[PDB]
Parts: structure tokens; sequence; C-alpha cells
């Protein structure tokens, strides 16, 4: 019942189908294909972009019933809130507030890389301050089992995206970082998240879209 | 008491700002300047980045007592909360996240544009492109006085900021759209905004830091 749109890669839509499955949502996604160089075809998006009764169309969306939702960020947001599944004290809603735009702050350094021209030549400037950026997140983590203290919510699925991918982009990138590592194996570890990686609705790649230096395929 | 530190610019602290004196908060700011071309001279918040207690060192941040925060998106709930200046319906959380995020990618786009080597060159197509782009906001704000609906919240902030802002871009931007017009007019006209930026301390020159090729200066 519930649709879920994006291209038919990881990107921005793996945390919120990783969230999906770990609530048992009902849902199907509408994947859409990119077409490859030169071109770069649209077009699969681009006719029904604006035919879907979104305020501001775009990739990914949700769709649920009369609730039309656009930006991953709103979208994991609106689904946690249906599952008790988000900060609620103060110290809480002010460490997922200020995660979830540091996450995507690294997100975008990634990004940034992995789509420019001269991605090998930046690409040691990145790993080099690659573990400073880890070493605060790991700080910030201790020995707390989710981000928020005890219980699981959403930024703990963007956490995991933003990290699990510098994993696969740099291999040793975690070893330095013990409670990382633990979080990535204990997310990896849970139930639904298991049988989910383990099923063939799991796509981890392509990592970005076809336009990307890195991750494209 | 309160303290907020940030470039001597406009920047990411506009709204922030303007919620602190709608919000009649006590704050002082702590401002950094950039020194000119070639060198950006940073040191003036590098010398004290890693000695504030802040998780992830950053500018924008506020430090209000033991909470030390990052991350302007953060820091305008952070306040929000405390004034009762956010979505509480399911619904208006929804645009309130929706817009959040809609809004950052618009502040994107322009700083994109105007950090450009190319400014020149990319101009005309982002003044081609401007007005699908407020369009979208205007559909969306309606007939209402806020983005919310009848109660201001944080995301107005937010709105007037970008959108204020690409009208000093192109002063003919909002003509088309007379909702966004008097949504503008009205922010500006509210007690505590009107006086603000009356006084000496309104600091809505430079819009992005030096390094900018628009809006450096
Ligand atoms: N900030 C937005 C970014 C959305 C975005 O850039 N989507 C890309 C794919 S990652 C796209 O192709 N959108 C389709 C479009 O703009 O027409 C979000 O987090 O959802
Ligand atoms: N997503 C962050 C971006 C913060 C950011 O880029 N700050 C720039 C000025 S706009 C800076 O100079 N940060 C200081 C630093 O990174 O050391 C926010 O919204 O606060």
């Amino acid at each position: 019942p519930m649709t879920l749109g994006y291209w038919n890669i990881r990107g921005l839509a793996h945390s919120i189908r990783l969230l999906l499955e770990y609530t048992d949502s009902s849902y199907e996604e509408k994947k859409y294909t990119m077409g490859d160089a030169p071109d770069y075809d649209r077009s699969q998006w681009l006719n029904e972009k604006f035919k879907l009764g979104l305020d501001f169309p775009n990739l990914p969306y949700l769709i649920d019933g009369t609730h039309k939702i656009t930006q991953s960020n709103a979208i994991l947001r609106y689904i946690a809130r249906k599952h008790n599944l988000c900060g609620e004290s103060e110290k809480e809603q002010i460490r997922e507030d200020i995660l979830e735009n540091q996450f995507m702050d690294s997100r975008m350094q990634l990004a940034k890389l992995c789509y420019d021209p001269d991605f090998e030549k930046l690409k040691p400037e990145y790993l080099q301050a690659l573990p400073e950026m880890l070493k605060l997140y790991s700080q910030f983590l201790g020995k707390q089992p989710w981000f928020l203290g005890d219980k699981i919510t959403f930024v703990d699925f963007i956490a995991y995206d933003v990290l699990e991918r510098n994993q696969v982009f740099e291999p040793s990138c975690l070893d330095a970082f013990p409670n990382l590592k633990d979080f990535i194996s204990r997310f990896e570890g849970l139930e639904k998240i298991s049988a989910y990686m383990k099923s063939s609705r799991f796509l981890p790649r392509p990592v970005f879209t076809k336009m990307a230096v890195w991750g494209n395929k």
C-alpha cells in the first residue's frame, strides 16, 4: 500500500528502506532507472514527476494515502513517529537534531568527492580527514548501544548508512573505532535487518547515481 | 548569557539571530572575522574551535549553559521548542520537516552558484530556474499567513532568509507571487523584527563568506 519512489540505487533511500523493514511497514517500491552515459536519460521519472500530487516533486518520495512526502529526512521522521522511533526528552531531541544534520554533511562530503571528475586526486585528502570525522561520531556514541541512548531511533538508520558506506569506500576506516564497528554489527544483527540483507530486495549497490565517478555501478 | 558564535556575515546565522530577537532571548554574539583574499585567514575561529566543549565543533554554535549546540537547524529547533514555535499536529510536523530540508536545498543551490568561479556563466541558468522554485513555495503557502498555518514557527524564519536573499540576488523575483511578497512584508513588520532591522546590530550583509564570488561583501 505505501509507495516508496526512488532511483534503482542505494543512495538516499537506503535508510528509509531499512527503517520500513525494521518497522515491518507494508510497502512497495516504484523504482526509476536512470540511463547511462552520455545522456543519463531521466524520462522515466520526469514523465510522472508532476503527476503524483507531491508539493515539491523529488526522489525519494513516500506516498501513504493522503500523505505525500518528499525529503529523505522528512520521510524518515514520518515513519519513525508512527512507531515511537524518535527522541523523547529535550536532550534526546538535541542529539537527534545535531546528528541528523551532521550525518547529512558527512554524506555530502563523500558524495561531492565521488561525483568530482578529479576524484583520484581528491581521494587521498578525503581519507586523510576521514579519521577525524569518525572520531567525533565515536566519541559521541560512547558506550551507548545507539546514538540517542538505550533505545534505537531514526538517526541510527542514517548513522548506519553513512558509516557503513564509508566502510565500503575504504574497508579499514573503522578499524580504530571498536564502538563504531560494534554499532554496525549490532544494527546488521537486528532480526528484521538481518533478514532483509539476505533477501532479494536488499539494494546496497550501486551506491550513487550513474553520473557518479565512483559508486555508479 | 546565551552565546551565538558565527562569522561576521549574514549566512547561516541570519534565521537564528532573527529567531532570538523575536523570542526576546538573552544573548550575546561571539563574532569571528575571516581575513581577506588570498589567505582567507580563519585563525580567529580555529584558535578556539576545539576549546568550546562542542561535540562537533562548527559555525554557527549556540552555548546555553550546559547546552552546547552546532548545526543551524538544531539551533533553530532548540530555541523554538523553548517558545512554542514548532509544528504541533502530525500534518504540521510533516510540513515542518519537508520545508526545513527543502529550504536547505534551495539555500545550497544559491550558495553553489555564488561560490562558483564560473558564476557569470551559471547565473542566467539560475535566474531561469528561479521562478519554478519560488512557484513551489508560493503554492505550498497558499492563503495561510505562515508556512504551517495560522501560527508562526521556526521554518518561517528559515523561509524569510532564503526567500529574502533571493530577492537581494534578484529584486524582482517575488513579483509574480503576491502571497510570498506579503509574507516578506508580514515578517519584517513583526514588532521585534521591525525594531531589529532598524538597529545597529542588524547584519544583512555580507550574505556569504569572503570566499564567495557573489555576496562576499
Ligand atoms: N535533500 C533532498 C535531495 C533529493 C535529491 O537530490 N534527489 C535526487 C536523487 S538523490 C533526484 O534525482 N531527485 C529528482 C529530481 O530532483 O527531479 C533529500 O534528501 O531527499
Ligand atoms: N550544516 C551545517 C554547516 C556549517 C558550516 O558549513 N559552517 C561554515 C560557515 S557556513 C564554517 O565555517 N564552519 C566552521 C568549521 O567547519 O570549522 C549548519 O547548517 O550549521
